[PDB]
């Protein structure tokens, strides 16, 4: 019925079918949505998560081509706060399953899923199998 | 003004920013367009072009998430024919610069561009530079 603002965030390094399926799932949680995607900065990613191949600019420019994405916040904050949700009038945070306990308490948490084995790194492995060990 | 059917085709193996930028360019050739994207079959790709990492199903399922894509023909014919254009009411073929001489004669050819250095294979190279030769 009414339009619902959905927020999802992540690194989106080397975007693959698994990311795109997650975004599609967040986008379709309700009939009418605006999906805002938050892309994490290079420094914080490396400091808290580990290695990141593509810069912030590249990760963001790729996401702009995904049909489910309605707005991008780049860089986004590393931690979602209740004031961040207020600022951008966000109704739900979409994320895959506690740092989100407060989101669930407020009724603002919606789960989405991973798809294993569709990743960019996985494809390089399929390339190398064509080259037997001996 | 009027709606214009654009056709672009290719392998779309390991879809990257370079593919997505090409699609965006085809999609925006005119104000109002329908972009049909043709995805080549596995056999013909291997027989005429060479190695292809992802199957037809995977290459197609990824393209479905790109915002510029309005319809996918999967598999598409390896060679575009004047009867193929008639069948799908195609006004222009979008492709990067003769097998397309007849397209240009008919006023149905529109050039688009590559973006070098944005490829999936290129990113694996950036990963490995973190591992000095010695
Ligand atoms: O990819 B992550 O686990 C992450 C980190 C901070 C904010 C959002 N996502
Ligand atoms: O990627 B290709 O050069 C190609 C081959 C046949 C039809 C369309 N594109």
């Amino acid at each position: 019925s009414k339009n619902v603002v959905i927020y999802a965030d992540g690194v989106y390094d080397m975007l693959h079918l698994g990311h795109m399926k997650q975004l599609e799932q967040a986008k379709k949680l309700f009939e009418n949505t605006t999906l805002i995607v938050g892309v994490t900065s290079d420094n914080e990613t490396k400091l808290f998560k580990g290695q990141v191949v593509q810069t912030l600019e590249e990760r963001t420019e790729t996401l702009k081509h995904i049909r489910w994405v309605d707005e991008i916040i780049s860089p986004c904050p590393w931690v979602v706060t209740p004031e961040f949700l207020e600022k951008y009038k966000i109704d739900y945070v979409a994320h895959d399953d506690d740092i989100y306990a407060w989101l669930k308490r407020a009724g603002k948490f919606k789960a989405t899923q991973r798809t294993e084995g569709v990743s960019t790194t996985d494809l390089i492995v399929r390339i190398l199998k064509n080259y037997e060990d001996y």
